[PDB]
DNA sequence: GCCTTGCCGGGTAA
DNA sequence: GTTCCGGCGCG
DNA sequence: CGCGCCGGAACTTACCCGGCAAGGC
């Protein structure tokens, strides 16, 4: 499904670079938040936003795609708490991806928190289960790889992978015509 | 000698 | 990245 | 009166980049 692969994607750009919000105003107000942040305000409207906008019609939603202008990063934002359970009940149910959703998760998760000038092969995040995930999915791939404790400073973990595999890993995961094609 | 990778600090893009 | 602010609509 | 969609933007750090050097072959 093309839809499942763009959502797994935009699910790691949400994971990696922005996030799912459920916010409480006064007064009784309230307000549900999909967000991907990014310092180009190009790459948000010419990559991200098509992908956005295409499953926000598949699923009928009908809030808008904001794109707000911050002191350091652009925010691309939907404001629908339809959206927000999409995303949070897939993130829920993980481990149940189909391969083309773990290519695709994966994909958006390296272009959000991972090493772009493809010289090594890395995946930053402080969430060690999420990435032990990733980690099985990858060997099961044949991409052979190691998880440490990057930065001791705010407790940071890597995901490395070898560069052993590099071709594997850059042609069947990074180069995927299957899927949303990466930056 | 050349690569691979564990570990690290800088500071900004989250 | 996360969570405040002050708006608006709608049953 | 109770909630959910717009539009901003202040407020801290978790990412990414790139060096070093220990260890493999
Ligand atoms: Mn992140
Ligand atoms: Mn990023």
């Amino acid at each position: 499904e093309n839809v499942s692969g763009i959502s797994a994607y935009l699910l790691g750009l949400i994971i990696g670079d922005g996030g799912l919000y459920k916010l409480k105003y006064k007064g009784n107000r309230s307000e549900y938040r999909v967000v991907i942040t990014a310092k180009s305000e190009n790459l948000i409207k010419q990559h991200i936003a098509p992908l956005m906008q295409f499953l926000i019609d598949e699923l009928n939603v009908k809030s808008k795609i904001q794109i707000v202008k911050g002191d350091t990063r652009y925010e691309l934002r939907v404001s629908s708490k339809k959206l927000y359970y999409y995303f949070a009940n897939m993130l829920e149910r993980i481990r149940l991806f189909n391969m083309r959703e773990q290519i695709a998760f994966i994909k958006g998760l390296y272009v959000a928190e991972g090493d772009m000038t493809l010289k090594r092969l890395r995946i930053w995040n402080k969430n060690k289960a999420l990435l032990e995930i990733v980690s099985r999915w990858l060997n099961n791939l044949g991409v052979r790889n190691t998880i440490h404790l990057d930065d001791h400073r705010h407790g940071v973990y890597v995901l490395n992978i070898s560069l052993r595999d590099r071709i594997k890993f850059v042609h069947t995961i990074l180069s995927s015509h299957l899927n949303p094609l990466p930056p």
